[PDB]
């Protein structure tokens, strides 16, 4: 209460239960808030984040709410490392989930995963909010198998310069359109391109895009107009959708609303 804004959680209300893994900002734990509510607790490693800028942005993120978006519940700011408190996603990151062959996915389940993400992205686009680093590694899966988009916008606060421009060794080259790699031109349409690569990741059961290429080679391939090709599990109609995200001209790429319509049509035709 006293001492806390609407965006601030009291860390004393947290009970820590299990480790969930380690990501861009360090370790993530599963816990409860006020004894009952499941939460994930991202513990932000010292020196990793532009914390004041992130905290100001968290106030904006508190107002993003969609069933296919991992919900931000608040932040613990008064602290050693600061915490980000979010919705708990018991089945972990999508990339790893796709790679577990025991699931024996049907293609209708793969298309549903694409739809889940596309709905979240259509919501973000309706708010004029870019993800800026969409990829399977940044999607999460709940106990019901629903995929949700996470960490939206957070790349803006990463202090490790290896991540933050193409000149960096950890930049998401394989998820970037030509205008990002050539000129650093980010837009809705760079999220669209990344979404198409994400559909490729889903239909490829978690393969690395351009698996036989380095990042440098990938950039040369794409900037010469060449592309990923059709995963074996994708129908022609699904392939057409992902491929439409990769138009050399950003303005000729679809919106998320259009992509959603196309996905629904294929779900109806393939059902
Ligand atoms: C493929 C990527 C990966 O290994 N990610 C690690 C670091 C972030 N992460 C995570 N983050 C949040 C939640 C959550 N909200 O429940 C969760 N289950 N797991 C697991």
């Amino acid at each position: 209460g006293l001492g806390y804004g609407s965006w601030e959680i009291d860390p004393k209300d947290l009970t820590f239960l299990k480790e969930l893994g380690t990501g861009q900002f360090g370790v993530v734990k599963y816990g409860k808030w006020r004894g009952q509510y499941d939460v994930a607790i991202k513990m932000i490693k010292e020196g990793s984040m532009s914390e004041d800028e992130f905290i100001e942005e968290a106030k904006v993120m508190m107002n993003l709410s969609h069933e296919k978006l991992v919900q931000l519940y608040g932040v613990c700011t008064k602290q050693r490392p600061i915490f980000i408190i979010t919705e708990y996603m018991a089945n972990g990151c999508l990339l790893n989930y796709l790679r577990e062959m025991r699931h024996r996915f049907q293609t209708q389940q793969l298309l549903e995963m694409c739809k889940d993400v596309c709905e979240a992205m259509e919501y973000l686009e309706s708010k004029q909010f870019l993800h800026r680093d969409l990829a399977a590694r940044n999607c999460l899966v709940n106990d019901q198998g629903v995929v949700k988009v996470s960490d939206f916008g957070l790349s803006r606060y990463v202090l490790d310069d290896e991540y933050t421009s193409s000149v960096g060794s950890k930049f998401p080259v394989r998820w970037s359109p030509p205008e990002v790699l050539m000129y650093s031109k980010f837009s809705s349409k760079s999220d669209i391109w990344a979404f198409g690569v994400l559909m490729w990741e889903i239909y490829s059961l978690g393969k690395m895009p351009y698996e036989r290429f380095t990042n440098s080679e990938t950039a040369e391939h794409i900037a010469q107009g060449l592309r990923l090709y059709r995963p074996h599990l994708a129908s022609e109609k699904v392939y057409t959708i992902m491929y439409s995200c990769w138009h050399e001209k950003a303005d000729e790429r679809p919106t998320f609303k259009i992509l959603l319509s196309n996905i629904l049509d294929v779900m109806d035709e393939e059902s």
